[PDB]
Formats: structure tokens, C-alpha cells, sequence
């Protein structure tokens, strides 16, 4: 089963990328040195190899969410959602290392380097969820491959083979949005604003002397002004859901989690509301399978995952994170 | 728990953008050096891919209020309007940390390395203020996630979905609005209005000997010349609040503050009046629940709040900000 | 705090608009090409989004007064009508730059980054004038927040659409009076609003800004000294939303009138020596 998820970022994608990167009042990232240098944390970008010429393919960076990050995203609408819920309805309650095992891929960071038996591994990918992430302590494979976010870009011709051909946005695709946070006792004003400290305005006065201090010469003061590079809202992406020869549990439960997909965020920038997106279409080995109440056909998967849940059990989970 | 907040705004706009912009006598925003450039402070923008032509999307620009700046609003109209008056309604006592640690998220700029327990994390995510602005040492996450403020334009068409289909505005929504100083002393004029200055009218004269000291020839004297781009007033904004998992007491202290948002201002430039607006509609998933007389419906929220009101304390407040 | 006036002009407004802007003849406003070149004052302009084609929003153009020199406007009145000849007897004289911080926002330029103790700040934003007005070496936000004067016409009905359904101006409101340079004003008998907002503010800060529009009829805004224009006069002031003016003036709301006299009686030039001092 190869899955064509493709969304719609209503608000800025942020996937904070590493490295110590830099911007200036003005929008040129890592500046030489000397210049005003405020930090910069950008979104993940992915190079990618698209025509620059239209004869010649170079390495164009391109904004992504990480595969990583919409993995783990998944696996929490599919746990959260509906592995939790038919867990505490039929009163199963697992423990803490399986309750790791189902969100993390294990319990502890050491994996035992033990081959686990073979008939473990069959119920083990015969499961709905277990089969679709793997991991535990003897590192089992799922069955779901989860590729990274791709924007239907001009960058990404190379990468989207078909169907996509009047569809593609061009040009910058992000934005440097900048941020900062005063303190808040400089914003005072009012001794009815003193109020509700203790000691009072002498004590906030106190508070104020510290930052004439640290306007002289390690503690931070509150007084920060930064910047994070966002990809643009409105912004449609393609996602690639991918299974490894799967049971229609698993597609099922995949579809479960597409279906109920609304109210989470892609993560990243949480605060900001950032990572809310909507879905457009979700294409199930190619046919169209998306309506605007969720995923309309795929019956079978859906019954079989509603099969799946009923007699869904924490013993499963514990042998899975049962470490040898 | 999604909340859009559709405002008009009764004066211009004006969020300062970071960047050192510049403007001629007549458009012509940062132009090639040497035409007289004049500094310009613009609003903030924000870049969207939005359906330009049939079968193009460009990442047009569209200006707005930052979602940082509303989160912040949002959280000190709570603080000044609901917390405050209940805690000194009561008694209760903040600390500089406490204090520094709700309007700011932090107390410090240090956040600490090791984790808070999980039973602070479930008694401060249950707490109606705290749950909705995390942050503290521990680096706690909110439940509510704040958008940034988007008018109802063809540029945010992508962005909105669902709903405002019609108020669909087409042309242009910002102005460079010129504001500038003199120095009175170079417009005195007679020495009885002079007479009001101690030393008489020949300290006046030096100060005067000074500008033109200054004119001739890096002490800043008066008399600047300067430009801000706002947006137009009367414009339709839409915002979006949303929650993750929030208890009901949660969602009736943001709906206390959607009551008296209007008495704040959604812009900067605090003197020139901006930011004045009035709240059209309350979307409480979707629900209208607003009218003239602040908001009609939501009450168990309401009671959930008032019920959380009473039985709040400084000392959940103290233990968010203690760092270990 | 929401204080609300309504004007009437009874010459031309000439709120004059930096433009490189020129005309032929009234028929043509700004011409393409460059035969007979005369150039142009614009008034000050105002895009707002109104409701014109009937159903739609579109950016239309209004003709304002700028808050910003409204702002100055209220400052000079009270500085030069009561703070002055309140200040100008019991010694307490204003320094220089005392009087620049008052009469402008600040005494000089480059402002120092240093803030302020907070005792200042608590201090400073309880006096009459200092936090109506702020600003100065540490920038003080200061209460008072001044609106650009609004004229009541369809262009500006969404913003004013509460408390007025009718008296509601429609068509043209601008004119051209040349003297070969001409120059672009409002028509005279147009009802202005201007918006005074205030937030937490004491008793002689409302009182000083009421005191002000009492008598705000005097200082001519917006125009040529020369040229006759700034007359106004004010009918229809409201007080939270409740009508305070008459042909006498305020008569009504007299506690703010008594706060801020006790204020003015107990003036002193040592608060405006704290604002302009800058501790740099």
C-alpha cells in the first residue's frame, strides 16, 4: 500500500532545524561578523536535485517536515486516538515500559542485542500497531515506511513523479517571523500593578536595579529578541505513507489515524498554533479516497481495524516490550 | 477546542515589522540609495501562497498581528482582568518569579535541564491559567495555541478554508503614514512664552545655537521626519485560539478574556490610538456565541471559571516558577 | 477614557500631505503628461475599508486630521493654558529641556536604552500631564491615546457605525483653492469625531484632558496661519458615551474638574526636572 497524503498548512510550518544560525535586522541569514546578530533557528530544509537550467539538476534546499517528525505524528493520532481509548475501554492497562514501547519505539535506550523468535515476530507484525512500528528492545521492523513532508514545489519535480503537474508553487516558500519577550516588570506602570508581588514596588524596584546591573556588565535576563524561519501557511504538501506487504488492520489503522487527523499539529512551534494543517486528499494506491468528512471507501480496512480493536490487549504490548 | 475570533478593527493597525525599511517623498519603498531615503518602520507581514491567477499560487505578501504578540495579549488582559483581581481579592501574594513567570512564561532566562514530575505537570496543565501559558524552568506546554491575526483578504483565500467565503476584500491594505517632530524651542517665538523657562530667553538662544551648530556639521538634536506603514482601519480580521484537550475552566478564562478584549489594543503604537477594535463574532467550535454584550453562551465554561476563581491560589503560581 | 468629541469646522482644513503631487484644472487631479505643471499640497489621506458598490469592502480614500498633531494639539493647549500660567507664578520655573519634554516628547535626541526605576514610572504616570503625555530619555507609553479626527462620512461608517445613523456626509468633502500653485482642503461645516482613549487613568489626568476641551476651540489645527484655517468649534462631547458639552461648556462630571485643580494647585517642576533628566 503506497498512501498519498496530501495536506494543506493553514498556519506557518516550523520544524526547527540545528545549528547556531544567524540573522541581522534585515534578512540576511548568517551574517559575516561585526553586524547586529540576532539567533536564528530555521525550519528543516531537505536538498533536493531539480533543474535549475531545466537542462542542468542542481541541489536546491527545500522546506520539509522530517519523516521522523510526521511519523511520530501519526503514531500519536493512532495511539492517542484509538489504541488508548480501546485500551481503557476494555479496562486494559499497560505499563510504563510498554506504555514507552507504544509511543517511543522502546522502553530503555539500550536495545538487547538478542534475536526475538520467530513466532514472536509474527503476532508481533500481525498486530495492528506493533506491526506498523517496530522497535522494542530485540528491534523488530514495522511495516510502515513514513516519508518526509514534501511541499509541491517547483524544487520537488524530480521527487513528484505524476499528477502533480499544473499544481506546483514556486519561488521562496519561507519566512524569517520574528519574536521577542520584554520583561514584564519593566511594564509595570502602576502601583495598582504592584499589588499582587510581595514586598511590593520597592521589591519590583529591587528587580529593576538587577537589570541596570545587567546593563553594566551566568544568569539571562528576560529581555530576549529572536527570530525563527517558518514555512508559509497555505502552503500544500504531499506526504508518502508507505507499507511493507501490510494486514488490513494496519491500513486501517493508518486510515484511522488520516480520518481523525484535524486537531493535531505537525510539530513544532506549539504555542504559535503553528503546526495546524487540513487535508486535501489522501490518495490509497491511487485512487482518490478523501472527502471532506474524512476518508470515504477503504471499507474493509475499516472493518478489519474495528476487528483489530476489539480484542486489542495490554499482554501483546507487554511481551512486545518485554526485554529478553 | 477551536475558537475564531472575527474582529474589525476601528483604527489602523500598526505592528512594528523588524527591518530597517526606507521610503521616498511619493511610494517607493526602500529605494536605490541617494533619492533621500527616509527611515520606515513597516507593519508586520506575513507571506502566503495563495491563488494568484488560474492555476498559479504565489507567495504573496499579507500583513498582520503576530500570533506572539495576541498570545501575549490574550494572557496579560487574563492577568490584569481575572488573575490579578482575584488574587488581591484574596490576598494572595506573587513573587518577582511568579509574577515575572505569568505574563512572560519564564522567570529567568536559564530554563532548567531536569524535568518537573508529573503531578506538577498534571496539577499546573489543570490549573486555568497556567494550562493555557506554559513555559516556567521546567518548560512546561501550554494548552492553548494562539494564531496569528489574519484579515479576511484574497491573499489568506488558501488560509480560509472553511467559512468567510464572502467579506472578500481584493486591493490594497496598508499605508505609509508620515509622523514627525520639531523641536518647540525652534518654534518659541516670543520671549513671554520664553519667560516660563528658567535662565531666560538666552539659554533658549543657545539651544538654538546648538541646533544650528549641529546643522552645519553624533548627538542627535530634534526635529525628525518619519514614516509607518499600518494597515487601514475598518478592515474584517479573523483569529484562531485553539486548545488542546482544555478543561472547561480553561476555556472560560479565555472566553472571560474574549469578553473584555475590546478595551485592548491589537497593534502597537500605544499614543496614536492603534489597535482599537470590536469583536463581530465568537466562533466556540464553530457556535456564534457573541453579541454586543460580550458573549452569549458558553456557560458551563463560565461556571467552570467561576468555579476556578474560587480555590486560586499564589501558591500553584510559586511552584510553576520555583526553579530546582 | 473613551472620550469622545464631535467638531464642527467652520473654515477650510488643510492637513497638508507630503507629496510631490501637481495639477492642470480641476477637471484632472494629476495629469500623465507634463504640459502646464502646477504643483500640489495634498491634504492628509486616509484609505479605509467601506462599504461602497453595495455589499462589497474596497479601499476608498478620506480626507483626516492626524492623531499625531491632535496629540500635539491637546499638549500645547494644556501645557500653554493651564501648566504654563499654573507653572508661571511660586517660582518652580521649567528647565529647557524640561520644557522641550513637554512641549515635544523628548529633550533631545538618542534616547537612552537605560529603563527607568519602577518608583519613577509609578510616580510619573499618576501626575496630570507627564502620564497623559509620555515619552522622554526613558520613553515612558504614558496613559493618554489620541485618534486621528475622523469626518463622519460614508467612507467612515464602519468605524463609526453605533451612535450615528444619520447626520452622515456623502459625496465630495475635499476642494482646491489655488491662492498658480494650488493647494487641496476640506470643505468647512464637516462633523469631525475625535477619539481620546485613556487606560487605568487617575482623576486629574480625565480632568486635564476635559479641562482641555472645554476651551479647545481657541488653537486653530491643520492650515496656514496665515490662510485662516484651523477654526473649530465643539458640540457633542461624550463621557463614556454620555453627553457632557453645552454652549457653556462641559457642566457635568465635576469631581475630574475638582481632582485636577487640586492637581494644578499642587504642581511642581520637580516631576518634569525627573522626566527630562536623562540618566544616561
Amino acid at each position: 500500500m503506497q498512501i498519498e497524503v496530501t495536506v494543506r498548512n493553514i498556519t506557518p510550518i516550523f520544524s526547527a532545524a540545528p545549528g547556531s544560525n544567524y540573522i541581522t535586522i534585515d534578512g540576511t541569514i548568517n551574517p559575516p561578523p561585526g553586524v547586529s546578530r540576532f539567533p536564528l533557528v530555521r525550519t528543516r530544509m531537505m536538498y533536493v536535485a531539480a533543474d535549475v537550467g531545466d537542462g542542468v539538476i542542481k541541489s536546491v534546499p527545500l522546506q520539509i517536515v522530517p519523516g521522523n517528525t510526521m511519523r511520530s505524528l501519526l503514531r500519536r493520532t493512532m495511539l492517542k486516538h484509538v489504541i488508548e481509548p480501546a485500551l481503557v475501554e476494555k479496562g486494559n492497562k499497560l505499563s510504563i515500559g510498554a506504555y514507552a514501547t507504544a509511543y517511543s519505539g522502546n522502553a530503555t535506550g539500550n536495545p538487547d542485542g538478542v534475536p526475538s523468535s520467530f513466532d514472536e515476530i509474527a503476532t508481533m507484525r500481525a498486530h495492528p500497531f506493533i506491526g506498523l512500528f517496530g522497535g522494542g528492545p530485540r528491534m523488530l521492523e514495522g511495516r510502515l515506511m513514513v516519508d518526509s513532508l514534501y511541499p509541491i514545489h517547483t524544487n520537488a519535480e524530480r521527487i513528484l513523479g505524476a499528477g502533480y503537474e499544473n499544481e506546483m508553487m514556486s519561488g521562496p516558500i519561507t519566512q524569517v517571523v520574528w519574536a521577542r519577550r520584554m520583561d514584564p516588570i519593566l511594564n509595570l506602570g502602576s502601583s495598582e500593578d504592584v499589588e499582587v508581588i510581595n514586598g511590593g514596588a520597592v521589591a519590583a524596584n529591587g528587580w529593576i536595579q538587577d537589570l541596570l546591573a545587567n546593563s553594566k556588565a551566568n544568569g539571562r535576563g528576560l529581555k530576549a529578541f529572536n527570530a525563527h524561519e517558518v514555512v508559509i501557511p497555505g502552503l500544500k504538501w504531499v506526504w508518502r505513507i508507505s507499507l511493507d506487504r501490510p494486514t488490513d488492520a494496519q491500513v486501517g489503522l493508518v486510515l484511522l489515524a488520516l480520518n481523525k487527523m484535524t486537531n493535531e499539529r505537525i510539530a513544532g512551534g506549539h504555542s504559535k498554533d503553528y503546526g495546524r494543517f487540513v487535508i486535501d486528499g489522501v490518495s490509497l494506491n491511487g485512487e482518490q479516497v478523501w472527502s471532506q468528512s474524512g476518508i470515504t471507501g477503504g471499507e474493509q480496512y475499516f472493518d478489519a481495524v474495528a476487528e483489530a480493536i476489539d480484542g486489542l490487549s495490554s499482554k501483546e504490548f507487554e511481551q512486545f516490550a518485554q526485554s529478553a
